[PDB]
């Protein structure tokens, strides 16, 4: 049995292929640099508690099918293995995550471009609409990730919308909390959604693209940390992002949002040309060019992607898992409002999901809100 | 893997310890095997080439069906994946429901029984009753990529274009390119089959037709699941309820009732059962908010309806026809029904979203065959 876990020495395996260091963010997973003294790698290894190594697998495997589509868009990985749980990959230090970015004032200006060809050329060719039947149901075996889906499955989906264990609110918040634990018709929409998340095995989704798994410079986009990869809905990472973009916009004020509110606007547009684009060359599908069913396919995953964004705006606010977004918005009770701006914009775009025929009306009733 | 004849047969039968004699029946193998001085039956798969991982599909999917409606489906004494045989209950005693119902045999029960085995077999086996994570480990095992791939073909593609494997009568060519020239029908069609490919909601019998039924006056069982998968809740409810529709369409008159009550029944108590399964026997948090179970009811019924328009017009102009419509006489009431097969198939799939019960589907149904 051949799994063991790593030292700064013994990461300088990178040889067996100068100077190293342990910089990872997480406490679950080890990320080491090392630099030849002019030449730069990374090292990421799945420790365990109690949460299996075999994450290692699944993210190893998924930057690999997206470097063969986007491989301006995701770090070069040069080297993996399951047993030792490690993904040797290209380091990427000269940039910075778009979350620390974003929060400091950066506004990089290509970043839903990115982020949205990257949507659109993922999300597209690794479903069924790309790849024949059988060849997909194949993906599905690899892909099946039981462990990192029932985090996201409880947190994003789940905890936040009842009294459980894993909440993290302040008290000030409780009132609006309650609002929310009481709301049936909002839970009955969530619970649709979890059972999409649960059941509909569309696409290899990236599955926790937020803005701290993102890189970032002026011009460069990269997409990090595929470790929930695994066959679900096409429009999860989509709101995911989405959402994200808005948590930002709620730690800023005035003419500051702007850009935030841009890049929401330019994520969907590019998201939605580059699958429209990749559906007219490259679909499998004999239906695939009858007029409307493009369209009635990008209304679904519009839908769809409006309300996990809803449910990440909740989830982050007072689940488990925070975003430095809100938790660093200062003074206390300035705090406080905008998190109950997040639960309230969260719960509409749950709620009237359906409702929105574009981008633009997404955005305009958080504006609206959001005064 | 050794194929089977009449004395291999025999002997493995001995060999797993179960004055014989053995004849192959099969309409794969079905070897049935009787002791003079008690009867057995062993089915294997012989290798349109196609695999005879089928037989570890069909094996495993009785068993489990066995675990919530042992009385509903034959027991399986013994099976095994590399001979590609499932050794099981002899039904001989009992008829193909769909040859029953061509003869006029009524079946007073066959909607209940066929009713609780959906609810059941269709509830225990989803995100609902079982820890997602167990949930997941099954998607596995049962995945069915050559059988999904014949339905997903058959029911969903072929019949709805001008491709190879339709075959229909020339009489009856300009309703099927009214069918193919119809964008909105196809464009619904197209959806429900990417429901049909993505949404892995439970372990779906996966060919739930009539042919795929023992019965008598007291009896039901559900035989052959080869097809089985995690698919969409509605599909083997929407099959089921068009195979109904297809008898009723090769009746007259007063005749039809008994298919009409029958789609009634079946709904009915599909609803109820798996109602009284998720009040039971839900894992969910959400199951018990007022309207949950509501709203998923109504979205399985609007797929199984979706379904079953797909299964009137593949089964009435794709490769596998039904024998309801092909032995209808004379040739011109055949060609008459077969029209109407086509046209309540495309009513049912795009007005699947507007019913609002089951005696909607039977009330348009009844409408459009007069
Ligand atoms: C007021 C602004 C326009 C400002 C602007 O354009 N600048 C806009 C453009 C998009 C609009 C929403 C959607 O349509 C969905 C939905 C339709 C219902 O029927 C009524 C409610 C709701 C939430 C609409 C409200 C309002 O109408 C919105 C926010
Ligand atoms: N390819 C890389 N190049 C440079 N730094 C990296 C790279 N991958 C990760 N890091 C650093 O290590 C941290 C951990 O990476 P991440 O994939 O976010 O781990 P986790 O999955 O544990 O959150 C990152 O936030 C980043 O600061
Ligand atoms: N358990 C059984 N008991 C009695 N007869 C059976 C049994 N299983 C199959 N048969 C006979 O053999 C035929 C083939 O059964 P089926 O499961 O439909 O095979 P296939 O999957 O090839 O269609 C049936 O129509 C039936 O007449
Ligand atoms: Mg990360
Ligand atoms: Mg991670
Ligand atoms: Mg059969
Ligand atoms: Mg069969």
């Amino acid at each position: 049995p051949l799994y063991e876990t790593l030292n700064e020495s013994s990461a300088v395996l990178a040889v067996k292929l100068l100077t190293c260091q342990e910089i990872g963010d997480g406490n679950l997973n080890y990320v080491f640099h090392i630099y030849d003294q002019d030449r730069a790698l990374i090292i990421k290894q799945a420790v365990p508690y109690p949460l299996t190594i075999d994450r290692a697998r699944i993210e190893s495997s998924a930057l690999i099918r997206q470097g063969e589509h986007v491989p301006h868009l995701v770090p070069r990985v040069f080297y993996s293995d399951t047993e030792m749980a490690v993904t040797v990959m290209e380091d990427l230090s000269h940039l910075k995550i778009a979350r620390k970015g974003l929060i400091e004032g950066e506004n990089y200006p290509h970043l839903s471009q990115h982020i949205g060809e990257f949507l659109g050329k993922t999300l597209f060719y690794s479903s069924d609409y790309a790849l024949e039947p059988k060849v997909k149901k194949q993906l599905v075996k690899q892909f099946t990730n039981p462990e990192l889906c029932d985090i996201t499955e409880r947190l994003v989906f789940t905890d936040p919308f009842f009294d459980h264990d894993t909440n993290d609110f302040e008290e000030e918040l409780r009132p609006f909390v309650e609002k929310l634990w009481n709301n049936d018709s909002v839970k009955i929409e969530a619970a649709k959604l979890k059972k999409s998340f649960l059941t509909s095995a569309e696409t290899l989704i990236h599955g926790d693209l937020h803005t701290g798994s993102i890189f970032a410079s002026e011009h460069e986009t990269k997409v990090i940390d595929p470790e929930f990869a695994f066959y679900g809905p096409i429009g999860f990472d989509v709101g995911q992002f989405i959402a994200n973009l808005f948590l930002n916009a709620l730690s800023r004020d005035g003419a500051d949002r702007e850009p935030l509110y841009e890049h929401v606007n330019q994520v969907w547009e590019t998201f939605e040309e580059t699958f429209s684009e990749a559906w007219q060359k490259d679909s499998l599908d004999v239906y695939a060019n009858i007029d409307g069913y493009l369209t009635d396919t990008l209304s679904h995953i519009f839908e769809e992607a409006i309300g996990f964004a809803g449910c990440e705006l909740i989830r982050r606010t007072i689940g488990l898992a925070h975003v430095a977004d809100l938790d660093t918005i200062v003074p206390f009770d300035k705090r406080i409002g905008r998190k109950r701006l997040a639960l309230e914009t969260g719960t509409a775009f749950i709620e009237k999901r359906s409702e929105f025929k574009t981008i633009t009306d997404v955005i305009e009733l958080f504006k609206l809100l959001v005064k």
